[PDB]
C-alpha cells in the first residue's frame, strides 16, 4: 500500500493555527502582505517561524537559518533587510514578530516572502 | 502608504528552482511526492536541493535532525525520533546518493509514512 503522504508545511501551519485560535482568513491576509498587531495572528507567525527554527523561544532570529531559506542570488538583499530589522524587539514574542514583519515589509516593499 | 507586493511562496519557488537546476521532470517530482524514488541525480539532487532550502541539510550532506524534528507533526514525533535515530548520520557515495540512502532507510523503517514539502 502506498505510504500516507504528509505535507509538512500544511501540518505546521495547522498546528500553529490551532494553538492560537487563528483563522484561515487571517493567514490569507498575511499571505497578501496585510499585517495587523493582533495576537491571534501575530502569535501564529511567531509559532510558524519557531517551528522552522528561524527564531528561538524569545523570538530572536537565527540569521543563518533565515538567510538559508533564500536562493544565493537574494543573499545580499536579505542581509541588508536583516541589518535594518534585527535584532527583534517588542513587548512579547508575538509583538516582536509583528514588528519584524512590518520592518521586512517596509524595507523591501516590492516583494513579500511566505512559507 | 501600503502597495500590494509581489508575493513569493518559498515552497513553490524552491521547487521551480530545484527542478531547473537538476534537470528534473514533472513526472519525476510527482513520483517523489508519492514516495517512489530512483537513485538518479535528477531525482536525488532535486530532493537534496529541497531539503537544503529549509536548512535540513548542509552542502556536505550533514542532516540537522533537530530542525527536522521541529517540522514533523505531533502524532509522528515518537516514530520520527526512532526512525531518524536509525537512519542518521547519512552514508553513501556522494552528496545526492546520501540523501537517496536516507530516503530508502526511512521508507524501510516506516513504510506507511512519507513527508513532502
Ligand atoms: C518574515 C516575517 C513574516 C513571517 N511570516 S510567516 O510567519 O507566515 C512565515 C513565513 C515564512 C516562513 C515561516 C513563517
Ligand atoms: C529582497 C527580499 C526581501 C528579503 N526578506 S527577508 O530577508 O526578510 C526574508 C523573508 C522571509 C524569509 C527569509 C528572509
Ligand atoms: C526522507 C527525505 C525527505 C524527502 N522528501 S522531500 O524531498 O519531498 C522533502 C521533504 C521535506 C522538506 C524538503 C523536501
Ligand atoms: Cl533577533
Ligand atoms: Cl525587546
Ligand atoms: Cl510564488
Ligand atoms: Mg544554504
Amino acid at each position: 500500500v502506498p505510504p500516507e503522504v504528509f505535507d509538512l508545511v500544511a501540518e505546521d501551519k495547522a498546528r500553529c493555527m490551532s494553538e492560537h485560535g487563528t483563522t484561515q482568513a487571517q493567514i490569507d491576509d498575511v499571505d497578501k502582505g496585510n499585517l495587523v498587531n493582533e495576537p491571534s495572528i501575530t502569535c501564529y507567525m511567531y509559532c510558524l517561524l519557531e517551528a522552522f527554527s528561524l527564531v528561538d523561544d524569545e523570538a530572536n532570529v537565527d540569521e543563518d537559518i533565515m538567510l538559508g531559506l533564500l536562493p544565493d542570488q537574494l543573499q545580499e538583499r536579505a542581509q541588508s533587510v536583516m541589518g535594518k530589522c534585527l535584532p527583534t524587539s517588542g513587548s512579547d514574542n508575538c509583538n516582536k514578530i509583528y514588528n519584524l514583519a512590518k520592518c521586512v515589509q517596509e524595507s523591501a516593499p516590492d516583494v513579500w516572502f511566505v512559507i
